[PDB]
């Protein structure tokens, strides 16, 4: 099976004056790439995909795949909805555009069934000859895929290759790897990216790696490298900055603090997300000072 | 004051012919539900599979709502909602233009607006029509609770927002709305409470189990809206095996598989990711059904 692992990045996306700011998001993907970091993922959850168009959308991962052309970093396209017609179509056409995966999260609010689950991946995976990553994130889409059928479409559909988890259950975890070693877990959850690791996980797709891209490479390749005591030790130094980056819905508090970083100009979200509460600006402003923050 | 559209609604089925809205089927149904009482009909919500429409579909829909119940009483509550705020300000501004009485709008999946986006995003919504919009409140889908005070702040704000259909599970929350906010227009989202809500002074159900029983469902909304409340608990209690039989599976999966079974739509067909049930509770679906009379055309 073709992969794409290791430490990578759900990109935010910078606004500026409501457009899509193209050249700081140009930018920001050379600051992942020169720290260490083995695929961006544009347009997903952390990407506000949600609130682009078709065009924007479109615009984000020709700008990844373009920014990550000579390098070895890989482009991990957002591709997902809740319509399989829609989820296919948009499959097509990140590969169309040079991507070198998709990542499809699970249909959210219609909540399909396990068949449904199924049939809707298959779709997608047999419309494409790219690698697909699943996603299951079932606090956001109502919906979870089972191990049973992670595994199932792990085993039927040659170019799934595994999933992000974004479900704070590494019982989930230790089922799935389990039963199907072969596959690729990835860690959506940034406070538990060493766990999963440790377990046989072979990658994250992370939030904090947007503002500490070095330090979640370099926890995710301590970690590939069963350097368990500096992998862990780098978790642990990031579990105050995992945390409070969701002490409103992602990405709000990722944005907040690129912002106080100096790492984009405009704090600007499209509704219905908005800016954080006064407090949590300040609490997002005062665990940043514990940290070393790269700059371009 | 306030502009309201309460009473006994149905969350309409799509049936789809051939991958295709059978948009005659969908005449004939919409026609069903006037003939048995019913007092507003809500085109391409949750139940109508909106999510695999496409904006065209969307408008058909809509349209066969708004000419089907031209000359009746019965009003055309269009659901008009999105994830995305100038998507739902479109939607909503789209769905006046076709003759839609109001809008209800669900909050936004996926992404968990704060309480704070939810209020900028529905008050979005409320300036760009002069048309009455109901919010929904889903959480076990959308990943997002509008809160109480959300809710009511946007009533009292914005003069369009005159109430929210719950499908949340949560008696408590209802008494907390009506009991802090008592002009505002409580809709179950939910069959199974229907009645509990509606005693509680709640003013009207956006109902599932209505696309197969109008006549129960509408007689429940009455009873209860006209204080006999013995009659409406009677037809709520008669009601529950059928109202959680249609939730066995996924919403509209066991809807649609009963409108079938029952001869009310030609074809079992959805739009993926949403599929026919497991062979077991089609089985257990046409077993419930069996206790209840179900009117033809
Ligand atoms: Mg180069
Ligand atoms: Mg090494
Ligand atoms: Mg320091």
């Amino acid at each position: 099976k073709n992969i794409i692992i290791g430490a990578m990045t759900a990109l935010i996306t910078p606004f500026k004056n409501g457009k899509v700011d193209e050249q700081s998001y140009a930018r920001l993907i050379k600051r992942q790439i020169e720290n260490g970091i083995d695929a961006v993922v544009p347009v997903g959850t952390t990407g506000e995909s949600a609130t682009l168009t078709h065009e924007e959308h479109r615009t984000c991962i020709e700008i990844a795949v373009e920014t990550c052309k000579g390098t070895k970093v890989k482009v991990l396209a957002g591709a997902g909805s809740n319509a399989t017609h829609d989820a296919v179509g948009l499959a097509k056409f990140a590969k169309e555009h040079g991507a070198d995966g998709i990542l499809s999260v699970a249909p959210y609010y219609n909540k399909p069934t396990q068949q449904g689950l199924y049939e809707h991946y298959k779709a997608i995976a047999q419309s494409v000859d790219i690698p697909v990553l699943l996603y299951n994130v079932p606090g956001r889409t109502g919906c979870e895929i089972s191990t049973d059928t992670i595994i199932k479409l792990f085993r039927d559909c040659e170019n799934i290759y595994g999933v992000k988890e974004a479900s704070g259950n590494i019982d989930k975890c230790v089922d799935l790897l389990a039963h199907e070693p072969r596959m690729m877990l990835i860690s959506g959850e940034d406070a538990i990216n060493y766990p999963i690791l440790s377990n046989g996980g072979k990658g994250v797709i992370s939030v904090t790696s947007n503002l500490l891209p070095d330090m979640i490479s370099a926890l995710t390749h301590f970690a590939l490298d069963e350097n368990y005591k500096e992998a862990k030790k780098i978790n642990d130094e990031l579990y105050n900055i995992n945390k409070i980056l969701f002490c409103e819905s992602n990405p709000i508090p990722i944005k907040t603090a690129m912002y106080l970083a100096g790492l984009i100009e405009s704090l600007e979200f499209r509704l219905p997300l908005c800016s954080p509460s006064k407090e949590n600006f300040a609490k997002i402003e005062e665990v940043m000072k514990k940290y070393k923050i790269k700059g371009f």
